[PDB]
């Protein structure tokens, strides 16, 4: 079978989603997460084959999590809620094996981080040696890009969401109102494809399985 | 002349520092800033030579703003406050063109973070191609290492205070209680060369040179 992780701040949608993954004999609900702390000591001990997300957590985001989840558990598939217009289409990729978009977007925005990190401490080696791993660096981050979509200020801000940093720490780094950032954020997740369905919508869904 | 911008969130250090700086005419302070924005908004403004910077600030830190000056601005030397044993010996670093050990400390995070970022992101690409990228990554990194002095729990805290994360949320990514944080980051700080003197002792001898 598949082992489904699950991670949201709701009690409500917890028990909502248990419910639904129940009644599907091929699924496994092999544990269930509050926060990103939880998530990050819970998932790597019960390796699932997938974490159902949302991207909304108390004490951090499903961004940061994915990205730190990936890094120690690089085969884990995970799906955003929000990402999917209904539990029916979620459970259907999940069944049909799908990783999630997320998971291609971290790794794209951590090759585009790779070049800059190269760029900003390549001071320090050889100067033909530093020209020569900056040419295959962007080579394959220009092959691989999946954010390609995105502004510069869209992947800059989402290079700090997956940070954790707060919405007023994204502002004073960005020098934007707090206001404006939670807009980006919300823009942002829009065109990453994690805006399907609302949060209201899919309390009211579980909130029903009850 | 040398362009030094102050950074301390002391009124009381900026003003002896700048009482010590303005003694010395080849020195020119061009701005302060008490704050890692006021610091980042300002600092591209005045374009300085060097940056005379105290680890503690309101809203974030000195490692982290460094390492966000320094990718703005590759040439900028980054002097710690408390990286020297007293404000004499850091003024003779000044005049002898030091950039300070903090800046070479975050170009080799730097390195090493690449690596995990490639190693994270490498599923994407070719099998092939992703080993040869993988492998002149590591050659780079452990060619260039600054950091080789520290522990990987050390190196990981050294990452979190670079992107100016509070102890608490370092605590809440690292399983540690706040105040291990505070005892690894004041251990960490110490052993890259940050602690020759102490806060308070910095800001009794700028309030020295007022009194």
């Amino acid at each position: 079978m598949v082992k489904v992780f699950l991670v949201d701040d709701h009690e409500v949608v917890r028990r909502g989603l248990v419910d639904l993954l129940g009644a599907d004999p091929e699924l496994d609900v092999v544990g269930e997460a509050g926060s990103v702390a939880e998530a990050m000591a819970r998932v790597p001990a019960a390796r699932p084959d997938v974490a159902v997300l949302d991207v909304r957590l108390p004490d951090g985001n499903g961004i940061e999590l994915c990205r730190d989840l990936l890094s120690r558990m690089p085969d884990l598939r995970c799906l955003i809620l929000t990402s999917y217009t209904s539990d029916e289409a979620m459970l259907d990729a999940i069944l049909a094996g799908a990783s999630g978009y997320v998971v291609k977007d971290i790794k794209g925005m951590e090759l585009a981080r790779a070049v800059k990190d190269v760029g900003a401490g390549r001071s320090l080696l050889d100067n033909r040696a530093a020209a020569a791993l900056m040419a295959k660096l962007r080579g394959a981050a220009e092959k691989q890009d999946p954010l390609s979509g995105l502004t510069d200020q869209e992947r800059t801000l989402l290079g700090l969401l997956s940070e954790g940093l707060t919405n007023k720490q994204i502002a004073d780094r960005m020098f934007l109102a707090e206001k404006t950032v939670k807009n980006y954020v919300s823009r942002l997740l829009a065109k990453l494809g994690m805006e399907r369905r609302t949060q209201a919508a899919v309390f009211a869904t579980e909130l029903k399985r009850s």
